[PDB]
């Protein structure tokens, strides 16, 4: 009896049903969301949440845009900060504090990101941070400390790749992995208000990755997630979302390590990219649906819900109270990777919260990165093309 079957039964008997459109395809993220919902729906008297999978996040934004064109929107959806800026163009979003949802205690790294013109429009829900995954066994085998600096990280990848006859730093050639190198080389996407994709720190970041392919220390992954490719050739390291934790744990045939990111110096860890989503509440929803959403949002921000969701997934607990919950404490005392995830969440950067950013990051910036890595395009030429295509897209709206 699958949690989604139990939810279908709950919603059938309910007097009111708030749909929640999401981008979890399966694994621990989809399961944790549904177990949370089952427990919520049990607690209510004929008022229920119905999670509806819409594919991935890009499929979810496409289906939400189509739902507006049809005039049939869900009560709630997942939304990254760029999707919030898009939905605010249509004044489609209910301010969260208008429902009476208390947000005291929500980590300000997460709450500042959902605040637009001083108004909170989203509840942080599944917020990830990039971490350093590694092969504890392969580092021990060659006497290599877990690198704390970018310099150390490059040296380790060179040493281990030479020892093992193959590139040990695995990466997707995408905007998320670029962001780690960009940010920690001192890059910023906004210069005096303007989006800039071809800055010298962008060129430096893409050049480092392309040189790591050429020098035989970096392995581009082109088919599936890094965790779906383990087993083929030697693996030492990747830089990847904390929501990958359970997928890495299931796939790895070696002893898996999680570390804080290599930074410019030992003074501080490297910044990680914040990914994952907020829950938003649509204005088009019925007052009765919005009251369900208010209850469900106060449930999701409860310390026990935050403790169960974060320990099941490797998402970052979004509240201070979650770290004080005994279920979280018992997990963390048995598994030091939860503390390492939280520690990394202190050193956290976001991508621009622009309405156009989904298209930009995938179809323009993502594409320039694949052109340089997979087709050996000059990094500067590839990013100059991305700059002009982004400038054309921004000016057209
Ligand atoms: N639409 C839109 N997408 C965005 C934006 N910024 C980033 N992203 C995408 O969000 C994923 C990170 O979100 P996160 O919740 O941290 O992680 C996801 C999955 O990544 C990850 N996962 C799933 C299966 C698996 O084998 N391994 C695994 O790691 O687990 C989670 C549940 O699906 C990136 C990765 C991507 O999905 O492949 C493309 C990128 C944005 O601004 N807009
Ligand atoms: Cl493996
Ligand atoms: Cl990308």
């Amino acid at each position: 009896m699958k949690p989604e079957d139990v939810i279908k039964e709950q919603c059938a008997r309910a007097k009111v049903v708030a749909e929640l459109w999401h981008g979890f395809t399966g694994g621990a993220p989809k399961a944790a969301l549904e177990n949370l919902v089952v427990e919520f729906n049990k607690a209510q008297q004929g008022r229920c949440v119905r999670p509806v999978p819409q594919g991935g996040y890009r499929d979810l934004s496409t289906k939400i845009k189509a739902a507006f064109a049809a005039g049939k929107v869900p009560t709630m959806a997942q939304a990254a900060e760029n999707n919030i800026a898009l939905y605010l163009e249509a004044k489609a979003l209910l301010p969260i504090e208008s429902l009476g949802v208390k947000l005291q205690g929500v980590n300000l790294t997460f709450l500042n990101a959902v605040r637009f013109g001083g108004v909170v429009y989203g509840v942080p829900f599944n917020k990830s941070i990039q971490v350093l995954y590694y092969n504890k066994d392969l580092l021990k085998k060659h006497g290599v400390p877990v690198p704390a600096t970018l310099e150390e990280f490059v040296a380790a990848a060179k040493k281990l790749s030479r020892a093992e006859g193959g590139p040990v730093y695995w990466f997707q050639p995408d905007a998320s992995t670029f962001a780690y190198f960009f940010f920690n080389l001192g890059g910023s996407y906004l210069k005096d208000g303007k989006l800039v994709l071809n800055s010298k720190e962008a060129v430096e970041a893409l050049t480092l990755l392309q040189n790591g392919v050429k020098e035989g220390w970096a392995k581009p992954i082109t088919s599936g997630y890094i965790n779906q490719n383990l087993g083929s050739g030697p693996y030492a390291f990747s830089v990847d979302t904390s929501a990958g934790y359970t997928y890495y744990l299931r796939a790895a045939k070696f002893d898996l390590g999680v570390a804080t990111l290599p930074g410019r110096t030992k003074g501080q860890p490297g910044y990680g990219l914040v990914q994952g989503t907020n829950l938003v509440v649509f204005r088009q929803a019925s007052k009765e649906e919005q009251a369900v959403a208010k209850d469900f949002l106060e449930f999701v921000l409860s310390p026990r819900a935050q403790a169960v969701f974060a320990t099941a997934t490797g998402y970052v607990p979004v509240t201070e109270g979650a770290l004080k919950d005994p279920v979280y404490q018992a997990y963390a005392a048995e598994n030091p990777d939860y503390a390492t995830i939280v520690r990394q969440s202190r050193y956290a950067k976001f991508e621009p919260a622009l309405a156009e950013w989904e298209q930009i990051r995938f179809d323009i910036l993502g594409q320039a990165i694949k052109e340089a890595i997979l087709n050996k395009a000059d990094p500067k030429a590839a990013l100059d093309r991305a700059q002009k295509l982004a400038e054309d897209l921004l000016s057209s709206r």
